[PDB]
DNA sequence: CGGACTAACGGG
DNA sequence: CCCGTTAGTCCG
């Protein structure tokens, strides 16, 4: 039996569906998912409505509610699940890594994976850096582009706390990937980290092989700092 | 390739 | 208001 909070959310979202918007929204995600057609501002309000009426469920039900929402067809339910997980943030710890892994590799796409990785997993590994090597090597070795992207992006927001040796090691392992979502994640994490340490990122990109997309994205801004040499 | 543009979302 | 970003399409 579906949890009453999830049932209430399903009814309320469905009552406000927009088939006209659902079409372009589904196309944007390359038709991997059905959509109700509800964009983020309204989707968060509809969740708010249900929390106001029912109250947020006891923490004992947290993982259950996330999984039930994950199993519903329309993409807005996974987006809502992530909003709900943020509400239970203070209950999440290192013991939830496998739970988060399973979310990464089910109903997988860039929208859900990017919402799980730099935030929830990033925070966990900042608190428990000793656990990185229990997961990152397996992720990289896996057949799964989303675990590979997770390995790249978990340090995205680390700024001065970035483990540079680790970042570059991870990138080195994945630099030959022909997968767009890997090449782009490499570009993104380098571009972001260059905001903290431009010299290190510039040196890396000039001295290590990267896919063209990865390099181009990495230096999107810092090419202004260093210049674009004449090629002849 | 890589630049220009679109549309939505996060946050100064 | 602005800017920076996951994507996305389109054009030499």
């Amino acid at each position: 039996p579906m949890h009453p909070f999830v049932k209430a959310l399903q009814e309320h979202f469905t009552a406000h569906q927009n088939p006209e918007k659902a079409e372009p929204m589904a196309r944007y995600m390359k038709n991997h998912f059905l959509f109700l057609g509800i964009q983020t501002p309204e989707r968060r309000q509809l969740l708010k409505d249900i929390i106001q009426i029912h109250t947020l469920p006891d923490q004992k039900d947290f993982q259950i509610i996330i999984r039930e929402l994950w199993d519903l067809p329309e993409r807005e339910f996974q987006a809502a699940a992530l909003d709900i997980m943020q509400k239970y943030k203070k209950h999440i710890n290192e013991t939830h890594i496998p739970f988060l892994e399973e979310l990464i590799v089910t109903k997988s796409w860039w929208d859900s994976v990017d919402s799980i990785v730099p935030t929830f997993l990033g925070d966990i590994f900042l608190k428990h850096p000793e656990l990185i090597s229990a997961y990152i090597p397996k992720w990289i070795a896996s057949d799964n582009i989303w675990l590979q992207r997770a390995a790249i992006l978990f340090q995205l927001k680390y700024k001065q706390k970035m483990d540079e040796e680790l970042l570059f090691w991870i990138i080195g392992q994945l630099h030959s990937s022909k997968e767009f979502f890997i090449q782009k994640a490499i570009g993104w994490v380098l571009r972001e980290y260059a905001k903290t340490n431009p010299d290190v990122v510039w040196e890396y990109v000039q001295n290590n092989e990267l896919a063209p997309l990865s390099k181009r994205e990495a230096i999107k801004h810092i090419k202004q700092n260093y210049g674009i040499n004449n090629e002849k």
